């Protein structure tokens, strides 16, 4: 549904290259936890057991509304590892939909390397497509259970402000949150968030590639993921580009690997050196595609003025990261197999430069991998 959503306006907090959460309350009486919002994954999961790095966990033994499913799961991660154990409880979200739904939830009570220290999340919201789900796709992911279980609409939107704050809109499209139109790319399969990519620039300069190359294996949207990540050879390609437009300054070649940071005078940054960079992306007419674009004040993150590159290589495929999402307003519209893009209201610029979400634009051919 369209309108105003001001109750979910604002409703989500990060802690920069730490993720984006929000407020959420399970059992009964309501327990309060920050979970982090992933559209790179599919589970429920919450700490359910003290840890070093949490300042609160889900106490299971407290709530007249659980109930245990007698099974345990592991995940790893791209990044970290957790196991747990399998249940169910009521689940709401405060600055959400005014519903209350039964949902699966991992109870996490041991991990390597997942909660991050000061990040202040205690769980995670996996909301991908049960085919992806641990331990297989018969636990129904949670926003499934959302859509079952009450009238919100089968759709979600997303604002990630850059610098953390943003914007989950449940069930809806809030139209203070862009400006321009919404551009849509068909979901190639409900699994992950998969796009298919048909073109990249570098300041409006095509990196001319065999467009295999920029789906291989698959391209996907995560808002779990920080960096803009591409295949190998796309990304020495674009690194090759990128350094070639940006020449007037160097950089200690780690730089461009992620391991230096790079700092300027307070409020000198020189962004207009650095180029803009563009995917195409497939639109819904056939032979019709459409073009987002980011600024350096993307792919450039502040590190408590210091910077690190936040593109990086990737052995599975394009993931378009936080960089790519704060950008824009990302509409996961599940009921269509869609995923739309406009220019965000919020996004990070200066005055010579803004992000953009043009099109369409007609190309021919057939870009996506195949198994």
């Amino acid at each position: 549904r369209r309108g105003s959503f001001v109750e979910m306006v604002d409703n989500l907090r990060g802690k920069s290259g730490q993720g984006y959460y929000v407020e959420m309350t399970v059992g009964s009486p309501p327990q309060t936890l920050n979970i982090l919002v992933d559209t790179g994954s599919s589970n429920f999961a919450v700490g359910a057991a003290p840890h070093p790095f949490l300042h609160r966990y889900y106490q299971r033994q407290l709530s007249s509304t659980y109930r245990d499913l007698r099974k345990g799961v592991y995940v790893p991660y791209t990044q970290g590892a957790w196991a747990g154990e399998l249940g169910t409880d009521l689940v709401s979200i405060p600055h959400g939909p005014n519903v209350t739904v039964r949902a699966n939830i991992a109870a996490i009570t041991e991990s390597d390397k997942f909660f991050i220290n000061g990040s202040n999340w205690e769980g995670i919201l996996g909301l991908a497509y049960a085919e992806i789900a641990r331990p297989d796709d018969s636990l129904e992911p949670f926003f499934d259970s959302l859509v079952k279980q009450t009238h919100v609409p089968n759709l979600f939107s997303l604002q990630l402000c850059g610098a953390v704050g943003g914007s989950m809109i449940i069930g809806g499209i809030d139209h203070s949150l862009y400006t321009g139109s919404l551009w849509y790319t068909p979901i190639r399969r409900e699994w992950y968030y998969e796009v298919i990519i048909v073109r990249v620039e570098i300041n409006g300069q095509d990196l001319k590639m065999d467009c295999k190359e920029y789906n291989y294996d698959k391209s996907i949207v995560d808002s779990g993921t920080t960096n803009l990540r591409l295949p190998k050879k796309v990304f020495e390609a674009a690194v090759k580009s990128i350094k070639a437009a940006s020449s007037t300054e160097k950089f200690p070649d780690g730089f461009w690997l992620g391991e230096q940071l790079v700092c300027w005078q307070a409020g000198t940054t020189p962004w207009n050196i650095f180029p803009v960079i563009s995917l195409y992306l497939m639109g819904e007419v056939t032979n019709q595609s459409f073009r987002i674009t980011i600024l350096p004040q993307q792919y450039l993150r502040p590190v408590e003025d210091c910077y690190k590159f936040a593109i990086s290589q990737s052995s599975t495929g394009t993931v378009m990261g936080a960089v790519i999402m704060e950008g824009f307003y990302v509409v996961f519209d599940r009921a269509r197999k869609r995923i739309g893009f406009a220019v965000s209201a919020c996004h990070v610029h200066d005055e010579f430069r803004t992000a953009a979400v043009e099109g369409p634009f007609v190309t021919l051919d057939d870009c996506g991998y195949n198994i």
